[PDB]
RNA sequence: CCGGG
RNA sequence: UCCCGGG
């Protein structure tokens, strides 16, 4: 987005400094090439003269404004790939209740409820707990005032910025690259999720191919699933984006919300209206207030449905602004927020498509660094999705997730205080599709100190995960 | 509590 | 932080 303002202001909104991720007794043995990001303005790991709190924002290059022509034009793939949704999930988008909203429902889980609550309750010294009754789902009288504002499109906030405190590449980590989290209000979070809730409910059921979405799946069943999908195609893209979120452009965001998010889709007015309370934004970190105008707010509920949802449009958007007669069935796609799996028949040109994703401020490269630009005949094999490769397993015949053994050695060396014994158990989960050996070589440091569940133990789970009657060939 | 986005 | 998946 376009930073328009960064007035500096009396309260300050300090973050946290120091990291909970301490080193494991594999980070001896693996050495990554990773560690915890920078967090505190002069962490010694960082390069000399490189301020932390300069590179956190430099991702807010502009607010691309798009011609009435190319609005146009997306203002019919926003609303073909709509039509294509709302098809699939039907029409009844009708509010949650504050309880439903609070406990979530089928497709939904429910709120955090010691989770930060945002502005400007962090300035007051207050828990989520003190606000929201999350046992009952019920709200206090301030949430209550907040959602009164906001029936009546009165209500106005801010977004507490927060470093994420995770493992990065130290590349990364050097140039203080650190990510951060925009956090919203409760309320915010609160209302959108009683805005489209349901929606997004339907989404996550209906998780797969035909609406463009993963957000919901399981990669331990769904691999086999998108695997077999995506096989059946002779041409396979693994896409990258540059700062996806920041980049968002306020036309392409308000255009989006107007035709998903319609009255006669079932929504409520102020859907339309909640989320467009995303576009121009005030930020909060420490003693600076900044405006941004465009880009997705980084930890909004329903981020990555949104950014799913817009990935899909851009997509169909770039190839219609090349080709002509261009519709839904002309490819398929998977998303994942900025993460994308499409395939299709036709020989598609991705490279030719890098200045049409600039006319939305997108910036699109190969997902491997090496052959300077995109490439035809890829499979399914070949591509990362949500740090995933699709491997066929040998035992069964199915696709299961392959993390990088590099990524998982990352992973295993750090952990916070008193958490590694689970750590461990559920990153076994990730590392049995590594097979047999690589398992035994990721743990190896951990034994004798912890337990390792075997590795049969996991592989017989995951081949009931997958199906179940697969399992029951007794012979 | 862990992974992913 | 937000969702998602797994304990």
């Amino acid at each position: 987005g376009l930073i328009v303002d960064t007035r500096d202001v009396e309260e300050r909104v300090h973050v946290a400094r120091k990291t909970k991720l301490a080193p494991t007794v594999a980070h001896g043995v693996f050495n990554p090439e990773f560690g915890p990001a920078a967090l505190s303005n002069k962490d010694p790991r960082l390069n000399e003269g490189v301020v932390l709190d300069e590179v956190i924002f430099s991702k807010h290059k502009g607010d691309t404004k798009m011609s009435a022509e190319d609005k146009a034009l997306f203002r019919r793939c926003a609303a073909d790939y709509a039509s294509r949704l709302h098809s699939v999930l039907g029409t009844a988008n009708a509010p949650l209740s504050i309880y439903e909203a609070i406990k979530g429902v089928d497709g939904l889980d429910a709120m955090e409820p010691d989770t930060a609550p945002g502005l400007p309750w962090a300035l007051q010294g207050k828990r989520r707990g003190a606000l929201i009754d999350f046992e009952n789902g019920t709200v206090g009288p301030e949430v209550e005032a907040a959602l009164k504002l906001m029936e009546k499109r009165e209500y106005k906030f801010a977004c507490q910025t927060f470093l994420k405190d995770e493992i990065r590449p130290m590349e990364k980590v050097r140039a203080g690259k650190t990510r951060i989290v925009d956090v919203l209000p409760v309320e915010h979070i609160l209302y959108t999720r009683m805005m489209i809730g349901r929606f997004c409910a339907q989404m996550h059921s209906n998780n797969g191919p035909q609406i463009g979405s993963a957000v919901g799946c399981n990669p331990d069943v769904d691999w086999q699933r998108f695997g077999t999908h995506f096989a059946q195609y002779r041409n396979v893209w693994d896409v990258d984006y540059s700062a996806f979120d920041a980049n968002h452009c306020s036309d392409a965001m308000n255009i989006m919300f107007e035709e998903v998010f319609r009255t006669e889709f079932g929504f409520h007015p102020n859907a339309e209206w909640i989320l467009k309370t995303l576009v121009n934004t005030e930020h909060a970190y420490e003693n600076k207030r900044i405006t941004v105008e465009g880009g997705m707010p980084s930890g909004c509920s329903a981020t990555s449905i949104i950014n799913t949802i817009l990935n899909n449009i851009y997509v169909l958007y770039a190839l219609r602004r090349h080709y002509e007669g261009v519709e839904l069935d002309t490819y398929t796609m998977i998303s994942y927020g900025d993460d994308i799996v499409v395939a299709s028949d036709y020989d598609l040109d991705f490279e030719a498509l890098k200045p049409h994703f600039k006319s939305l401020g997108q910036t699109i490269t190969p997902a491997d660094k090496s052959d300077k630009g995109f490439v035809l005949g890829h499979s399914i094999t070949d591509v990362t999705f949500l740090k995933r490769h699709f491997h066929m397993d040998y035992g069964t015949g199915f696709y299961k997730p392959v993390m990088a053994s590099k990524t998982l050695e990352a992973i295993l060396s750090f952990a916070r205080r008193g958490t590694i014994q689970e750590k461990l158990i559920s990153v076994a989960g990730l590392a049995v599709h590594s097979g047999p050996d690589e398992y035994r070589r990721l743990f190896e440091p951990f034994q004798g100190l912890f337990e390792i569940p075997s590795y049969r133990s996991l592989y017989l789970r995951w081949v009931n995960a997958v199906c179940g009657d697969a399992a029951a060939a007794l012979e």
